[PDB]
C-alpha cells in the first residue's frame, strides 16, 4: 500500500513560517499511520473529549534544540493530553523494520505515556535519538520543509519551553489523484 503524504503549515507568533510535508509508513505500521493521517484531515469528527480529532490550530508545545519538536496535544496543549482515532490510547503496533529505527532530523515518532499508550502526540526529531528506538513507534519522516523544522527548533530551549506560540495553522492530506 502507498504511503500517504500529509502536511502542516506553521505559523510563529501569527506569521506564516512555511510548510512541512511528511510521508507516513503505512507499509510498516498501517494503524499508526492511519491515526496520524486521519488527525491531519479531521475526517473522524469529534473525540471522546468532544474536541476535533484534528491537528489544525494545535501547538508545538515542547521544543528542544538538537533533540525534537513535540506536538499533537489538541485536548490540553501542554503534553498531558490528546486522543487517537481509536479512542484514548492504543498499543505499540510494531518495532519491526522502519518502525524500530529513528533516522535523525525529520523522523516522526509517537510520543507516549509508557509502553503501549499511543495517542495523538508525536515528535518531529531534529537529531539522532537512538535511545528512543523500541520505545517510540517510528511511523514516518519529513520529506519537504526541513528548513521549517530547523526554524522551529531554533525557537526552543534546554527546558523545552518556547517564547512564542508555534502553531499548526493548517494541515491536511495530499491526495494521490490531482484534479
Amino acid at each position: 500500500m502507498t504511503n500517504p503524504k500529509v502536511f502542516f503549515d506553521i505559523s510563529i507568533d501569527n506569521k506564516a513560517a512555511g510548510r512541512i510535508v511528511m510521508e507516513l509508513y503505512a507499509d510498516t505500521v498501517p494503524k499508526t499511520a492511519e491515526n496520524f493521517r486521519a488527525l491531519c484531515t479531521g475526517e473522524k469528527g469529534k473525540g471522546r473529549s468532544g474536541k476535533p480529532l484534528h491537528y489544525k490550530s494545535s501547538v508545538f508545545h515542547r521544543v528542544i534544540p538538537n533533540f525534537m519538536i513535540q506536538g499533537g496535544d489538541f485536548t490540553r496543549g501542554n503534553g498531558t493530553g490528546g486522543e487517537s482515532i481509536y479512542g484514548t490510547t492504543f498499543r505499540d503496533e510494531s518495532f519491526s523494520g522502519k518502525a524500530g529505527r529513528h533516522t535523525g532530523l525529520g523522523c516522526l515518532s509517537m510520543a507516549n505515556a509508557g509502553p503501549n499508550t499511543n495517542g495523538s502526540q508525536f515528535f518531529i526529531c531534529t537529531a539522532a535519538t537512538p535511545w528512543l528506538d523500541g520505545k517510540h513507534v517510528v511511523f514516518g519522516r519529513v520529506i519537504d520543509g526541513l528548513d521549517v523544522v530547523k526554524k522551529v527548533e531554533r525557537l526552543g530551549s534546554s527546558s523545552g519551553k518556547t517564547r512564542s506560540r508555534i502553531v499548526v495553522s493548517d494541515c491536511g492530506e495530499v491526495a494521490a489523484d490531482k484534479s
